[PDB]
């Protein structure tokens, strides 16, 4: 009873946590449960007919859990065990940040929106690479977890001022325990973050993290030691996330490079400034997360899909909750989801619930596979 994710009690508890608490109260004590392994887990097989993949990446099943929500990789294998295929940790800096002045968290439950202006608050690449080690030696021992992906998320300091030295510096110390690195250049609380999605410094950026990936390769290939201690067993894939807050002639830049470079995937999107209709937001700062991003990320997947000419596999962001949601993001374009707000407004049974809704949905539409539906919007 108490292990299973829809255990009645969790959903009363989060309605009262919800109401009543501070929103990084809430989520300390999530992380807090996960540290002493005392999270719900989903005690199923997940059906082969919605498992899912980006290039050799191998996804269990279509639903991970976005970058910050673990920032420090401290709760990975109890995330992942609520049913979960995979996890973003991150996004992680060179040094450690506490990020801006709290509170910088708020919850509208009524339109599950979220705004936040956290700041790349995290432990810094050295503590958590030493975290993502002992999950990697956890997994090596669990066959539980031996098909789980980890992805790492990297930034910047806030105070540096070529962000490409700061990513090599996280690809050089945490990149052979990860099965992706995922380039942040979208959240809209770093000063000057965002102004690196333009094509020019864009394409620097790609080329330079996929060069220092290359160098890590070549430098220890004859190691004693394997180099990659990670799922896949090879070299990271790379990501970048975008943010939907561009116009269109910089989202067709974006996708040239995107092209040129060879990027093996696109996360859309990150967080948006745009909503203002939400009253419980007005006078606060950052970026928008949930359903009221929906919308907005769904058609910047169309658009790159088309812009990118389908050859850039693509991982949604943005507004998931159902798998309805999700389906209409696979349609658009996504071989993979990733949820944070759902986590947040539905709690435990979040992967349980909207596995089984696109299970039923790919039974309903007429689909053999979650793969033949990818794109089947255009
Ligand atoms: C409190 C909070 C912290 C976040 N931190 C990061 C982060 O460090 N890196 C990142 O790439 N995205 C971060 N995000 C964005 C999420 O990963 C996700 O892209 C966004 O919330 C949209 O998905 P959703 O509508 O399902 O919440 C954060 C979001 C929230 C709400
Ligand atoms: C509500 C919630 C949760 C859940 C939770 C938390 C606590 C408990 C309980 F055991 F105490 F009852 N149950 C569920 C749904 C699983 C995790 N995080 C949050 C949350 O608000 N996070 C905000 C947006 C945040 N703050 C920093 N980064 N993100
Ligand atoms: O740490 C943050 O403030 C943050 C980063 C990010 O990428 N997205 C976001 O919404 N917040
Ligand atoms: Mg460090």
């Amino acid at each position: 009873e108490s292990y299973n994710p829809e255990f009645f009690l969790y959903d009363i508890f989060l309605k009262f946590c919800l109401k009543y608490i501070d929103g990084e109260i809430c989520h300390d004590l999530f992380l807090l449960l996960g540290k002493y392994n005392i999270l719900p887990y989903d005690t199923s097989n997940d059906s082969i007919y919605a498992c899912t993949n980006i290039k050799h990446l191998d996804f269990i099943n279509p639903f991970g859990v976005a970058a910050g929500f673990d920032k420090n990789g401290v709760c990975i294998d109890s995330i992942l065990k609520l049913g979960f295929s995979f996890i973003e940790i991150g996004t992680i800096t060179p040094r450690g940040q506490t990020g801006n002045a709290k509170p910088r968290i708020f919850r509208d439950v009524e339109s599950r929106s979220i705004i936040n202006s956290c700041g790349f608050n995290n432990m810094g690449c050295d503590k958590v690479t030493e975290n993502l080690i002992l999950f990697r030696k956890r997994q090596e021992e669990d066959k539980l977890l031996s098909k789980h992906i980890v992805g790492v998320s990297i930034g910047k300091n806030k105070d540096t001022v070529n962000i490409v030295d700061d990513l090599k510096y996280c690809i050089n110390k945490i990149g052979r325990y990860a099965d992706y690195i995922a380039i942040n250049v979208s959240s809209p609380n770093t000063p000057g973050l965002r102004d690196n999605q333009e094509a020019g410094k864009l394409k620097n950026i790609i080329l330079s993290v996929k060069e220092e990936i290359d160098n890590l390769e070549k430098n220890n290939i004859m190691n004693d030691e394997f180099l990659w201690f990670n799922t896949t067993k090879k070299k990271p894939l790379v990501f970048v996330k975008l943010a939907p807050d561009l116009n269109q002639e910089q989202k067709k830049e974006i996708a040239d490079v995107l092209l040129e470079t060879n990027i093996d995937g696109m996360i859309i999107s990150n967080t948006t400034t745009q909503i203002n209709d939400i009253k419980s937001f007005e006078n606060k700062k950052g970026g928008v997360s949930g359903a009221k991003l929906k919308d907005i990320s769904t058609k910047f997947i169309c658009e790159m899909y088309n812009y990118t000419n389908k050859q850039i596999p693509i991982i949604a962001s943005g507004g998931i909750f159902s798998g309805l949601d999700a389906l209409e993001k696979i349609e658009a374009g996504a071989s993979v989801c990733q949820l944070y707000s759902c986590l947040v407004f539905n709690g435990m049974k979040s992967a349980v619930q909207i596995k089984r809704e696109l299970n039923h949905l790919l039974y309903q539409r007429g689909y053999y596979n979650l793969k033949e539906a990818i794109g089947r919007k255009h």
